[PDB]
């Protein structure tokens, strides 16, 4: 049986757009049914990297579990985690994706961060994150307290260093900045390491899954 996304896109559902909750949440499915112009997608505008490949990975799934990666706010005690946006409003109030967490300065500081997750399950884990591109210097400095921010994501078969640049884009859902979305599959037993000094939209929930097996 197929997974029915309702008014949500694959990106809206997997990121946890607050307007997306499946009517029927299941641990396995054969195909996904998505409507042609879904109303609820990347509510905070931005490019979703390798999106067609992600849709294919999620098209048929024999086991699926959404779980906390880096559990609780106590995983980020020296950053502010409560950032929300009018672009992802819910019930008349600014909100944010359920599966990512916007990290910004706290107490006048943005400390270097370095956080690891070890996949101690017997299934691969889909990890998603974002990299923020503010529209101007003032916004970049206000949130992250630097114009020289770097993000590093390293595992056994994946490494990428991001050097995010400012860019003023057309206003979409009130936003002239953008969040670019990224993902990778972490093999059982492997460890993923995030290091950053700004601009990281950190994983909050990740997904254990099996394909063709289960």
């Amino acid at each position: 049986a197929p997974l029915q996304l309702g008014n949500c896109s694959v990106a809206g559902w997997i990121l946890g757009n607050p307007e997306c909750e499946l009517l029927i949440s299941r641990e396995s499915w054969s195909y996904i049914v998505e409507k042609p112009n879904p109303e609820n997608g990347t509510c905070y505008p931005g490019h979703f990297a390798d999106y067609e490949e992600l849709r294919e990975q999620l098209s048929s799934v024999s086991s699926f579990e959404r779980f906390e990666i880096f559990p609780k706010e106590s995983s980020w005690p020296n950053h502010t985690t409560t950032g929300v946006s009018a672009s992802c409003s819910h019930n008349g109030e600014s909100s944010f994706y359920k599966n990512l967490l916007w990290l910004t300065g706290k107490n006048g500081l943005y400390p270097n961060l370095s956080k690891s997750y070890a996949n101690n399950k017997e299934k691969e884990v889909l990890v998603l994150w974002g990299v923020h591109h503010p529209p101007n210097i003032g916004d970049q400095r206000a949130l992250y307290h630097t114009e020289n921010a770097y993000v590093s994501v390293v595992s056994s078969h994946y490494s990428r260093k991001f050097t995010p640049e400012i860019a003023k884009r057309p206003k979409v859902r009130d936003q002239e900045g953008r969040i670019n979305y990224y993902w990778t599959l972490l093999e059982p037993g492997d460890t993923i390491i995030f290091e950053a000094n700004g601009n990281l939209i950190a994983p909050r929930y990740a997904f254990a899954l099996s394909r063709g097996f289960g």
